């Protein structure tokens, strides 16, 4: 969450595959009155205020990007998610279908909206995970283990704000991310669990096994043999929504000399990956906020993928060119230099 910007994904709509994927997501989420394309097109800034639209559109854009990547043949070797994003990770790994993933995202948003819980702010602080948790005032818990250097804390609005101000008095890094006014992964989210569990059981019918490629971030490492971590059921989603995100813990498992692609409508976690991932790895955004035309940025990402040794054919993205080729096409033999 947190990487939703006005007009996200409009440039990619021109590509046939991405537009078809967005239409499929819309048809998936038709009964609830949400039209993904309509949400993307709306110009008013209010569209992203309601968390339902934000979550649904974010998941849809990630699914569309994964469809684009899979079109060229790129098969991921690993997968790491962050808060909501396991659903996108679920689809990328293959444990979930597009309809099921979009339904899960929308019902997460719906359940969270129904909560009507007291406002609780979640902000990031520059202190360390171990040190901060002791320093956390009662009722406030670290939000996400982004990295050793930077960690975010989520909790009740008043305690979070007071602690952030005191830390600023301490000079440490202070920032409250736009979280729709609701704290996340705290005991506050525990209220929404039952209805979410029942609705997701109604949504997901036949859970399927997880893969070794996927590295769950809602379950500590030692527990990867548990029943919840085995398959992506309602328990997996609830755990990913309740417990804090162990984003950094999964980065220690990234082998040296690896290509890391940020599947998101904004490479927010680029700094976290750069600092907490081994220097040998390369980071590629695949999309940026308020860029003039995101198709160029996606093509630049694919080009950097080409430069890094990973084969990817950009022909699949665009419509096929009919052969035989037109008479008079420039010769290719003279260009090959040895």
């Amino acid at each position: 969450m947190g990487t939703q910007w006005r007009g996200m994904g409009l440039s990619l709509m021109r590509l046939d595959r991405f537009r078809d994927s967005i239409l499929r997501s819309d048809e998936a989420v038709k009964p609830f009155g949400l039209k993904v394309s309509q949400l993307l097109l709306s110009t008013d800034e209010s569209t992203f205020d309601d968390i339902v639209h934000s979550f649904v559109s974010l998941t849809a854009i990630q699914i569309g990007l994964i469809d684009l990547l899979s079109c060229m043949g790129l098969r991921p070797d690993g997968i790491v998610g962050h808060s909501l994003g396991e659903v996108a990770c679920g689809y990328a790994d293959g444990c979930l279908s597009q309809e099921e993933a979009v339904l899960a995202a929308y019902w997460r948003g719906q359940c969270i909206k129904e909560a009507h819980l007291p406002p609780g702010a979640m902000a990031a602080v520059g202190l360390s995970w171990e040190e901060c948790k002791q320093r956390c005032p009662p009722g406030v818990v670290p939000a996400c283990h982004n990295s050793k250097d930077t960690v975010t804390i989520s909790g009740p609005q008043a305690p979070v704000f007071e602690f952030v101000e005191q830390l600023r008095k301490e000079g440490v890094f202070a920032k409250e991310v736009r979280t729709g006014g609701m704290a996340f992964h705290s005991y506050f989210m525990e209220a929404i669990a039952p209805p979410l569990l029942q609705e997701l059981k109604k949504v997901i019918r036949e859970p399927k096994p997880r893969s070794a490629r996927w590295l769950s971030t809602s379950i500590p490492e030692a527990q990867w043999h548990s029943s919840l971590a085995r398959t992506s059921s309602a328990e997996y989603n609830v755990n990913n929504l309740v417990s804090p995100v162990l984003f950094q813990e999964a980065l220690w498992h990234v082998p040296e000399h690896a290509v890391v692609l940020e599947i998101a409508p904004h490479a927010l976690l680029q700094a976290v990956l750069k600092r907490g991932l081994k220097p040998s790895c390369t980071i590629i955004p695949l999309m940026k906020k308020d860029h003039r035309d995101n198709l160029e940025f996606f093509l630049a990402g694919i080009g950097r993928l080409h430069l890094s040794g990973i084969d990817a054919n950009p022909n699949a993205l665009f419509p096929p060119v009919e052969f035989p080729a037109p008479r008079g096409t420039p010769l290719i033999s003279p260009l090959i230099k040895w």
